[PDB]
DNA sequence: CAGTCGATCGATAAAGGGGCCCTTTCTTAGTCGATCGAATTAAGGGCCCTTTAGTGTAGCGCG
């Protein structure tokens, strides 16, 4: 990840690996708060190209899961990893959301 | 070969979704804000509390 192993506790590096565990397992949903500026939102955007880092958290529901106009599926049939960044505003304007 | 494509390129009414008004309650406090309670202020004002005069009695000047 760019990470130095000595340097970081090893609890801290068994926290860093729960952060890769959602890459791993299909369907696994996980939340982490912490303070600003812990790297948490690095590692969704910027180390693989197989997650997304839907930031706001305002997606709209068809945008997401499914839109019944185009019949085509949302975010989560193609991304691995869907990251909702700054989860303190996320809303949907569906109440089904 | 010239007839005459089946994909194409125009419309002109659909359900879904984005959005962006947008208005519209809906609170949310900012300032009323004139009211009303209660609590000051006083000024008034009716009112209870003192002196005087006139009646029955003991001393004392006196014809």
């Amino acid at each position: 990840i760019g990470m130095e192993p000595a340097s970081l506790k090893e609890d801290v590096q068994w926290h860093l690996l729960a952060r890769m565990v959602p890459f791993v397992e299909n369907n696994y949903n996980v939340c982490e708060l912490g303070p600003r500026g812990t790297g948490k939102s690095h590692i969704y955007k910027e180390c693989s190209p197989n997650s997304i880092l839907v930031s706001g958290g305002q997606t709209t529901v068809a945008n997401l899961f499914y839109n019944m106009s185009s019949r085509r599926i949302g975010l989560v049939g193609l991304w691995d990893v869907v990251a909702f960044d700054q989860v303190a505003g996320i809303s949907f304007k569906d109440k089904d959301g």
